[PDB]
């Protein structure tokens, strides 16, 4: 048992949520492939304002940003060192559906990109917990 | 087309680690994963297993950078060029070169060495793959201090 999750330092199982992007029906968007170097958020919508729970080491390549600076977060931070994507993504988390947008984005030092986000909200868990993922990428 | 935005390596990694989280038979449980794991990708139909992919994690825990690593075989994680040979070996050695060669996973620990020189224990998990569209089987490792 000393082995018990040695491979999750956060203890979070992105595994079973790669699980879930595979299992839901109806998938709109394909991802293509993901290796380990991709930005990727996960976000508590059970919670109020779906803070941000988990953030791999890719997204804070991306971003500059670090854990305590961004863990409990809304992801919209990013938008400010406004578009129309902006609600394109409000509207689809709402109905649960998958969206994909480019939007501006900054990093930590208040430099822009064009950042290709795919959200996919998934769903609740029988814990009640709502993990959505949300991939980045710069282009 | 927007195919290989989220896989700057072209390589769909965690398309391979669902495959084997869901793999018939398992003989070890591997746990929970995030995308921090350090994680080797050896193409073992090319001479020496080299690794095509190595993760962030790997790096990470390792010390070492792409271009020192890419193309050799793993082994070279447990050489300190700064400790005497040996001939005290391990049985993990063997016990991954015959699981490789059997195409049997396996889970061992064993000293590897930083590029700092620093040992740890490293617990080692080996997993074969199915030959892709190449015909070329693959071997995926994950290390953890
Ligand atoms: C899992 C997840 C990841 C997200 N990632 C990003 C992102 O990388 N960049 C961005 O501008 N917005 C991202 N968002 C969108 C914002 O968090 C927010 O939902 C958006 O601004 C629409 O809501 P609002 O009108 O309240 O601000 C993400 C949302 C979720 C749920
Ligand atoms: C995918 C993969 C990952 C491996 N990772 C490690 C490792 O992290 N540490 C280690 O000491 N050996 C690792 N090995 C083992 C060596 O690469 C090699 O197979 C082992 O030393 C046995 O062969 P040998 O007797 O020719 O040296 C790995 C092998 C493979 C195929």
């Amino acid at each position: 048992g000393a082995m018990d999750g040695i491979y999750s330092a956060s203890g979070i199982d992105v595994m079973g949520i790669l699980l879930r992007i595979a299992s839901r029906p109806n998938p709109t968007i394909d991802l293509g492939p993901l290796d380990c170097s991709v930005s990727l958020t996960l976000c508590d919508i059970s919670l109020p304002d779906a803070p941000i729970v988990y953030a791999s080491p890719g997204f804070y390549q991306l971003t500059g940003y670090s854990a305590p600076e961004i863990m409990g977060r809304n992801c919209r931070f990013l938008q400010n060192s406004v578009s129309d994507a902006v609600q394109e993504m409000r509207r689809a988390i709402r109905a649960h559906q998958e969206v994909q947008v480019r939007i501006v984005n900054y990093k930590k030092n208040g430099t822009p990109f064009t950042n290709v986000v795919t959200i996919l909200p998934l769903w609740a868990d029988p814990s009640g917990h709502h993990f959505a993922v949300g991939l980045q990428a710069e282009l």
